[PDB]
């Protein structure tokens, strides 16, 4: 899924805007779109009287080492757009994430 | 999502919310320091697509973990149900794949 909002609170030159997504629905491009079969056998196998679980992991280890380009791909694009910033920008960029962060390990600690 | 279109009485509406709850407790965190050096080869002045695969994976297995869990307790979840709802679900299932089909040759 896309980072978007990722530029949210950042702003951004028109021709900056121009340069982002041009080519950033590029990242919008190899996002993961699943298939009917991935999605078929999912179900088959969740909907099962009793549950397969070598196979279920089976099937998400495929799915897994699959989407790994796609991963790599738009982590490409990401630092492309990403060097497309002001240092300022950056700034904000960085604080953002950490912010994110930061709330990823309070949840992490509630659910412990 | 799943049971969009099924009920489903109360009593096993919350043995359903129970095991969600005691699910998001067997299930991986978010790795948030995988995540941290992550950003971290996505911010870098030049990118090293190796390093980037090396991290992609090392975060896919608890991805792996994530999806077997959430099936386990998903079918956990199937086996509550009644033959009846268990149709219910089938026709949702159907209808679901048909939309999906019909849209994925589309517009062809
Ligand atoms: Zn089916
Ligand atoms: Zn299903
Ligand atoms: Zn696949
Ligand atoms: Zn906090
Ligand atoms: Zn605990
Ligand atoms: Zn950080
Ligand atoms: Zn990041
Ligand atoms: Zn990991
Ligand atoms: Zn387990």
């Amino acid at each position: 899924s896309t980072q978007s909002h990722m530029f949210d609170g950042i702003s951004l030159t028109e021709h900056q805007r121009q340069q982002m997504r041009d080519l950033m629905q590029q990242a919008r491009h190899e996002q993961p779109p699943v298939n009917v079969s991935e999605l078929e056998t999912m179900h088959r196998l969740v909907t099962a009287e009793n549950f397969d679980e070598n196979a279920v992991r089976a099937q998400a280890e495929k799915m897994a080492n699959e989407q790994i380009a796609r991963q790599v791909e738009m982590a490409k694009v990401r630092n492309q757009m990403y060097r497309l910033l002001t240092p300022e920008q950056q700034a904000v960029l960085n604080e953002k994430h950490q912010q994110r962060m930061e709330q990823l390990r309070d949840v992490t600690q509630w659910q412990k």
